[PDB]
């Protein structure tokens, strides 16, 4: 039924204006009044706006809500960022039967430094796995700023998604993000296909990298 | 100066009797009082043990805390694991000044599934990345419960501190742990060492994998 979609990760620098979305499926976002809440890492939420653009009088103007009946979603916007608002930002609202329904938050990260995208290396299936009837293929996503990445595979064009694990992006020692997808196969799938292919999107920069069996 | 180092992670399952074990560096574990704190998942640290084996009213005695001079450790005894004892915990006491020292802290976990240790597959340097001057090994940790794992690298058979960065374990699709590790070279270190590896510890027990630089 009605289910609540929000990106991931949101990101800006101090005083400047981000927006987070909450898309709505199988039903109107406008069916149904929408809050918005903030959680700080550990105590409780705050309410920040309820009924779609109504705001409590301890919550700042720089917080505000709209609804956009053309792309079936919700807004909050935030004006004036402060290194404080970096939080996890949640929007709710009701099914059918006027049950809670809730999205899968999105991380607010204030920049505190230069962005970076992602380093993507592609390694193939080693010959110590390959002589042990096994194959994997490991995406290494190294060096980006912020920790939100997507990865797609792909087999001779065509994607793949069956054997495909992917890890939750970790802070290294520099502050930046590392993470890492891999996909176990068969050594036949491996052989009987030319190439496979790993595709992060970073924000709006997507790198693609594609291995092929060892001809050495 | 003094440090106190604890196991990384333990587990057991419901009923059973667990100890960990806090042991001490450069100085004495008797030569001051020992306390121990829990921390369970996104609670606040209460106090289990204080001098050396005093026990708070309110802690259940299942609780016991010992002194060993001869191994210069601190235990904890969890006599009866029940699941609400699911938690870190850290063993806390004082240097030569009466300043404070912590240990490492240790990730108790009451087995749900089964324990299962993790495979580790090892990685070497792509052509691909060779031929752009780069290298980069690759350890690939999955299928493995609980989510806790520590990872050391080794060239040739000295540790190597400098390049190593680990991923967080992050929960696969088949409800077990994935994570990773890579260490960042010049193509002529990878060249002039002979082997490299990568050591995986899983709750005391250890998987080590070794490369070494095969043209192609
Ligand atoms: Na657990």
């Amino acid at each position: 039924n009605f289910m609540l979609t929000q990106p991931h990760s949101v990101s800006e620098s101090p005083g400047k204006t981000l927006t987070i979305s909450c898309t709505g499926s199988s039903a109107s976002i406008a069916s149904h009044y929408v809050q918005w809440y903030q959680q700080r890492p550990g105590g409780a939420p705050t309410t920040l706006i309820y009924e779609n653009d109504q705001r409590p009088s301890e919550v700042p103007d720089r917080f505000s809500g709209s609804i956009d009946s053309s792309s079936n979603s919700a807004s909050l916007t935030i004006s004036g960022l402060k290194t404080e608002d970096e939080a996890d930002y949640y929007c709710q609202s009701y099914d059918g039967n006027n049950h809670w329904v809730f999205g899968g938050g999105t991380k607010l990260t204030v920049l505190s430094q230069p962005k970076a995208a992602p380093s993507v290396t592609l390694f193939p299936p080693s010959s110590e796995e390959l002589q042990a009837n096994k194959a994997t293929l490991v995406c290494l996503i190294s060096d980006f700023y912020p920790g939100a990445v997507t990865v797609a595979w792909k087999a001779d064009s065509s994607p793949v998604k069956a054997g495909v694990e992917t890890t939750t992006p970790s802070k290294q020692s520099n502050n930046k993000y590392a993470a890492s997808s891999y996909l176990s196969l068969t050594p036949e799938q491996w052989k009987s296909h030319k190439s496979y292919s790993c595709q992060v999107t970073h924000e709006g920069s997507t790198v693609e990298k594609t291995v092929a069996p060892t001809e050495c």
